[PDB]
């Protein structure tokens, strides 16, 4: 059979969607990793940890999540790893406050 399976449009497509997953990948593992660290400072306790730990534990889950590439960051994985360290970090200062 006379098929067009070669690198056509097609398989730019292709190429190019696999870069646009990778990258959607990493940013996605960096927000899971600055994620794990957010939801730490949020579930602390507020009798346990301050408001400015709890500060302390968003703003460590925003560097952590934050290390992503410019592709990660255009991915929503990395900004969703962020918004969830800061929701934790705001939780924290709202219960010292």
């Amino acid at each position: 059979l006379t098929d067009t399976g070669l690198l056509s449009g097609s398989e730019e497509r292709v190429q190019v969607a696999l870069e646009e997953l990778q990258d959607l990948k990493g940013v996605w593992s960096e927000l899971s990793k600055v994620w794990e660290q957010i939801d730490q400072m949020k579930e602390q306790p507020w009798v346990s940890v301050q408001p400015r730990k709890l500060r302390q534990n968003l703003d460590a889950l925003l560097n952590q999540l934050k290390s992503f590439p410019a592709r990660l960051r255009q991915y929503a994985s990395y900004e969703f790893v962020q918004r969830l360290l800061k929701g934790y970090m705001k939780i924290n200062m709202l219960v010292i406050e």
